């Protein structure tokens, strides 16, 4: 929201860490040279500092050369695989045979007008992997395997899966980790260290790198583009040089190359596979498309993985659902057929309390606030504009919660119909639950936080569950409307 | 559904082709040779005939060697990659260096308690198309860039992009395709050529091949497994060779190696990756790995596109949908806010006829059949269960539903509420169209079939309309039911 630091940026300080533009910082990693020409002349209109000692010729000579003559028969192919207008995130990579340095990595990805190439040194046991992955039973156990397999390929020291909580909080879920090193499994994060930014950055580019932490960066000779003397768009480059604040936060834990992977499902980043190295190792690109690989693998498993848990999840659940929803879905008064013990509808959601509000009245069950509390919460959820509202915590979103907390900490509520006029509300108890934080910072053990008044987190079968619960009460709305306009034109006329 | 072709299975005909268990065909293809030992004793049980051609060794000799000794390195690797339990689909392959000849494949996947092991002969453009692939505009453009990256890869006559519509029959949406060869482009086929059971096993495994059509297959000796005396499970066998009719169906066309790469979305068969070559062609392993990742890219990348799809043609209607979503989750009386030419509601859906049911009296808009058959449709709408109801045939669904075919051939219903009590439906004028069938069989040429009383298909993205249009009416039906149980306590009181 800033302009670049180099050409007029705020101080960075730790509030406004998401301010800071990363996709334009003007620099690149000191692994590799970086050269920029327009997509329709073929003259480089930006190149890097260290690009003449990479391709060996001097910055004057390197000055005005022609793609045509630099590159003899990548540029037919640089036009045919990158036409104008195409997206950031295409990317074409080729061997190209540099005399000078052997055999030469070229990637480029088009932006705008300008194509930027990106210039890397470069000189059997995946599809076991691959057929690994599809074989974990749950989701637990794909991620250990994920991690080994990183590890096995690369040599990291610590190679850690990151998941993502919905509320920009991250947990750590697996770790392949060198002996030696404290395991960093079970720690959750908080938003400040990836700020939303990096989120809206790292869902369209998936991997980078980060050759030595303490390896300065150089920059580029123009800083502005020749075309439209504006800052270079440097997000898809692999070869950026990461937040200078960032690269000191990193050193702060000893770390010399650190690689992050990212998991996209649908559209939404769903987690990183972050990998560490107490030395700094660059990493040969036939593996990085190895990496790009497993990274796709793991996105499409997730969701499979995903799908099944739910699935046996609610297998665990029939006899109670199945009976809810042949009892609830023909019911003309759900009032009495609904808060029978029979049912135990308490006992399906796991939930301390339960209110049924139908037809104005409401009926509790279980253990529930005293009843001008109940009409603040209704009220509340009244409020509330989604047709479903789920939390483990009403003590933050409600503005003094922890007082119903000895009575319910977490709320799934459900809607029927629309409006919130005729809703059901399931109350759990809170629990005394401890998770270990993480600690810019210099704080990298462990650190437990006595958590307040939040109650067990929702799993996504109980949400699936409370779903199809209102839909087939929304349903049975139908039914109830139906007989209620019978009565209404009987006793009418 | 019965025993098997050499052990008691019923004469093959062309209605009975479902009855026919293809994945226990007692033969596998000459191109290879299988072996079959105890996953726990390490013994070979069952074995092909060319096995004693393929390994050197005599074949008395080969009966009874230990797996140990068969394979000197790889038995540690084969127990400790295929524990027992595994699903079928887990497989692993290595690359065994037999003296005899040379470098050899070997994958194996374990089936119960038994392990088949299968052997094969064996000796960067791959992130071009992947980062291709992910580049598609739409769903149709990325069909020819796959099946122009497939036959660039392979080498394969008739490259074919195979799509199964949702009721079972396959359509051609791509063709890379060798020079002087008849496009099979624009082809539907009907559900005969490939039979359901075939669906349900080619789910599970993804990837077949077919050396050459005119090779006859070799037994097993013994033909059923010592262990159970039961017909061997071959159907996760690649060397398994496939059915003798559909072996000769495939030489009507002069085909030799024909291979097919399944794509599973969601865990449902989506569509096929046909591939045809007039002489017969072994493929080496380590590209038909590389062919099933692109057939998981490929899977991965279509639901994403039939995502973006979806949005750009809702992104059409954003006026017309918001207009009616604002107009109708906040009308107490829909008949006169739904049937006002304001918020022209037949055209949102580009239907002929548009029917309004609600509080009984049911108001027609646009083209509809004379009242008797109003009331006709009503009835077998409300047998209809389901609470959306999508059809672009009346004619076949309805017994003789071609007399509504001048006034409505299509319908797409939706049911606010449920049991059909208050309905939607949207009437498509019959429009004559002719799709081309292909033609066991041996015509293979082009012929259309003048198809009677369909409409113009249902977009996805209509009918994803039609679901949003039903959920916000039965959200709606909840402050229906609120004011009118406000009338009858106040009128009743
Ligand atoms: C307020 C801003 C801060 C900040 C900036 C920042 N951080 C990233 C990227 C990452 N931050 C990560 C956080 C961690 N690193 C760790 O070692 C641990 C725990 C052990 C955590 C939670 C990670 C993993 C990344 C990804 C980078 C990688 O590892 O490859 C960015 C994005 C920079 C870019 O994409 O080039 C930015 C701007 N970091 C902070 O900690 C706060 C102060
Ligand atoms: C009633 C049974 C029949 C039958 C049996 C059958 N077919 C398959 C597999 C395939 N059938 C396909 C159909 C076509 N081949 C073509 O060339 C065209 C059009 C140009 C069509 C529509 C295809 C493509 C397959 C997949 C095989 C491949 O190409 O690799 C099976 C399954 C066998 C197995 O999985 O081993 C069976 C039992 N085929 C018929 O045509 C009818 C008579």
């Amino acid at each position: 929201f800033f302009p670049p630091l180099y050409l007029g940026g705020p101080e960075i300080t730790t509030e406004n860490c998401e301010r800071e533009p990363i996709h334009i910082p003007g620099s690149i990693q000191p692994h590799g040279a970086l050269l920029t020409a327009d997509g329709h002349s073929g003259e480089v209109l930006q190149m890097s500092l260290n690009a003449a000692t990479f391709l060996g010729q001097e910055p004057t000579v390197l000055r005005g050369q022609t793609l045509a003559a630099l590159l003899p028969e990548q540029w037919p192919a640089l036009q045919a695989a990158l036409p104008p207008g195409c997206p950031d995130a295409l990317q074409y990579r080729a061997t190209l045979d540099w005399p000078a340095a052997g055999h030469l990595s070229l990637t480029v990805h088009r932006v705008g007008e300008l194509l930027i190439l990106e210039f890397e040194p470069t000189e059997h046991a995946l599809r076991n992997a691959m057929f690994a992955l599809e074989s974990a039973p749950n989701l637990r156990a794909l991620a250990e395997v994920a991690t080994q397999t990183v590890r096995e390929l690369t040599g990291f020291d610590r190679v850690m899966l990151y998941k993502f909580a919905p509320d920009a909080t991250g947990e750590v879920i697996a770790e392949a980790r060198r002996e030696g090193l404290h395991a960093f499994l079970g720690h959750r994060f908080p938003a400040s260290d990836i700020p939303a930014q990096a989120r809206a950055l790292y869902t369209r580019h998936l991997l980078r790198l980060t050759a030595d932490t303490r390896a300065a960066a150089v920059p580029l000779d123009p800083v502005l583009n020749p075309q439209t003397n504006a800052p270079t768009p440097l997000g898809g480059a692999v070869l950026r040089a990461t937040s200078p604040m960032h690269m000191q936060y990193l050193r702060n834990m000893g770390v010399g190359s650190s690689l992050s992977v990212s998991v996209v499902v649908g559209g939404q980043l769903w987690g990183l596979i972050a990998c560490h190295h107490q030395t700094p190792y660059v990493l040969p690109p036939d593996l990085r498309t190895t990496l790009e690989y497993l990274g796709r693998l793991l996105s499409l498993q997730v969701q499979v993985k995903e799908a099944a848990d739910v699935a046996a999840f609610r297998q665990s659940l029939r006899e109670h659902h199945a009976r809810v929803a042949l009892a609830a879905a023909h019911s003309l008064s759900p009032h009495d057929t609904l808060s029978d013990p029979a049912l135990d509808l308490l006992g399906l959601m796991r939930a301390g309390g339960l209110i049924l509000r139908f037809e104005g009245r409401w009926q509790t069950l279980g253990e529930v606030p005293p009843a001008p509390a109940v009409d603040a919460l209704l009220a509340w959820l009244e409020t509330q504009p989604g047709a479903l509202v789920q939390t483990d915590a009403l003590g933050q979103l409600w503005p003094a919660g922890a007082d119903l907390a000895p009575s319910a900490a977490g709320l799934l509520a459900i809607s029927v119909g629309e409006g919130w006029s005729e809703c059901l509300v399931w109350l759990r108890p809170e629990l005394r639950l401890e998770v270990a934080w993480g600690g810019p910072r210099h704080s990298f053990d462990t650190y437990l936080e006595e958590k307040r008044g939040y109650a067990e987190p929702w799993h996504p079968g109980e949400i699936e569950e409370a779903q199809d619960l209102r839909d087939t009460l929304t349903g049975a709305l139908g039914e109830r409307l139906s007989v209620i306009r019978d009565l209404n034109r009987a006793l009418t006329q």
